[PDB]
């Protein structure tokens, strides 16, 4: 009865060659819950905004998505509204007001219907962020919408799951969510326990360190997996409720000029903004698992694979680039913390970055040890 949440990107079908990643990819026996991403909302009215029409509705992604349920009844598959790409002022505007989170609330439940979506993930970053368009306010009229969302698919009557992709950090806790109230409006908590380090922070280090490191000061002291999931707990949401994410891509970083301590903390290059990009995902700072596992496991490899000791994670480097990430012994670690705290499961984002051709080995390789895991578990009455 644990959960295996998989986020399924709609823009993975543009990445060329063995990159191209479409509904027809996901491994959805692998997955109790699939998220299609991203919706976003409209500037002006406070509507759900369809990113990518062409995709999304034109050539059927939505429905061709939300129709896995035929072969695979056991599965829910929702849609996530917010996501980084679509900012944070248009949700500090559309919750600001009764009507206009009155507004949007229809047009949710309009969409839902329309597209056989059998709830939604609020992916909102975040609520009260000022680096993010939002304010003080924020904090109560999130919670306002999430009460209104649930009254809306109560009286649909159709039991929608209504879900919210969450930070960890103290400070965005204390900004953005009353942890209490949302934990009991909705069925689960995604946390995002990742990006937790990365070029932003002006120093390289892994981004879904499990547990604390000695270098781990003031603000990063407690951004740890372990510590913010405590922190979930600690602020009033039930272990039942939290579910744990985990990263299928790595967070890349261009070390300072002349630099040649490679360990975590080390000092980069910040102005490059992250490493360089690879191939498929064409971005800077991030690497998707099979970008990595490509370049860092291969037999003749000049990349050197390194082990965060206390945050169990691996990192690998070679020349000015060095790479943070999850790989299977990071992730089976993860598994088995999981089952000891009693969480409610494990989430990915994404499944479309995970070895899914077998390029590196056995395909699905990370999503298969999430399924292995989790289907063998049962999650604990709260703690
Ligand atoms: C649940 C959750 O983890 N949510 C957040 C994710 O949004 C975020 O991943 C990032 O998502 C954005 C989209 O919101 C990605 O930007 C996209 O970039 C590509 C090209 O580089 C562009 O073609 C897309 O148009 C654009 N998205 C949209 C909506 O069209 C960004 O690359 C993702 N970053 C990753 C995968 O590392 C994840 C991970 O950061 O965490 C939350 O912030
Ligand atoms: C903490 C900080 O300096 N904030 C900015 C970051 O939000 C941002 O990248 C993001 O890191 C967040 C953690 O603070 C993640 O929650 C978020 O998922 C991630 N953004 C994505 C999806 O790529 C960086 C810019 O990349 O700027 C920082 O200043
Ligand atoms: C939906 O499935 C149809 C029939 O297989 C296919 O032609 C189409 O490309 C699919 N669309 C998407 C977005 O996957
Ligand atoms: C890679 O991304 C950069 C930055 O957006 C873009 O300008 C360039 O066209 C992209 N290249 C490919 C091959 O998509």
């Amino acid at each position: 009865r644990a959960r295996v949440v998989c986020y399924f990107s709609n823009w993975a079908v543009y990445r060329p060659g063995v990159g191209r990643y479409g509904i027809e990819d996901i491994p959805v026996d692998m997955c109790t819950h699939i998220i299609y991403s991203f919706i976003g909302v409209t500037e002006d009215t406070q509507q759900v905004l369809i990113i990518d029409p062409e995709l999304d509705v034109d050539k059927n992604g939505f429905k061709n998505f939300t129709s896995l349920r035929s072969k695979h009844p056991g599965v829910k598959f929702t849609v996530a509204v917010g996501g980084w790409a679509e900012g944070g002022s248009k949700y500090s505007k559309m919750v600001a007001a009764k009507s206009t989170r009155m507004a949007f609330v229809r047009s949710v439940v309009d969409f839902l219907n329309k597209y056989n979506f059998d709830g939604l993930d609020l992916d909102w970053e975040y609520p009260g962020a000022a680096d993010r368009g939002g304010s003080f306010s924020d904090k109560d009229k999130f919670l306002y919408l999430v009460q209104e969302l649930r009254r809306a698919f109560i009286r649909e009557g159709k039991g929608w799951e209504l879900t919210a992709a969450v930070p960890l950090a103290n400070f965005r806790l204390m900004e953005g969510y009353h942890v209490p109230e949302l934990c009991q409006e909705l069925d689960a908590i995604h946390v995002m326990s990742y990006d937790l380090r990365g070029n932003w922070a002006g120093f390289a280090d892994v981004h879904s360190p499990l547990y604390k490191r000695p270098h781990d000061q003031w603000a990063y002291e407690k951004l740890n997996v372990n510590d913010g999931l405590q922190l979930w707990e600690d602020k009033g949401c039930p272990t039942n409720k939290l579910v744990v994410g985990i990263p299928f891509y790595g967070r890349s970083f261009t070390l300072s000029s002349g630099n040649n301590n490679y360990n975590l903390g080390t000092y980069i290059n910040k102005e490059a903004g992250g490493g360089d990009p690879a191939p498929y995902t064409n971005a800077t700072g991030f690497w998707a698992y099979y970008e990595i596992c490509t370049e860092v496991d291969t037999a003749d490899s000049k990349w050197t694979k390194k082990w965060d000791e206390h945050g169990k994670c691996p990192y690998a480097y070679k020349g000015t680039q060095w790479v943070g990430y999850e790989d299977p012994r990071s992730v089976e670690i993860k598994m088995n913390w999981i089952k000891e705290k009693g969480y409610l499961g494990a989430m990915t984002w994404a499944i479309d970055m995970d070895d899914f051709q077998g390029l590196c080995g056995e395909k699905n390789i990370l999503i298969k040890l999430l399924h292995k895991h989790m289907s063998a578990y049962t999650v604990p009455p709260p703690r």
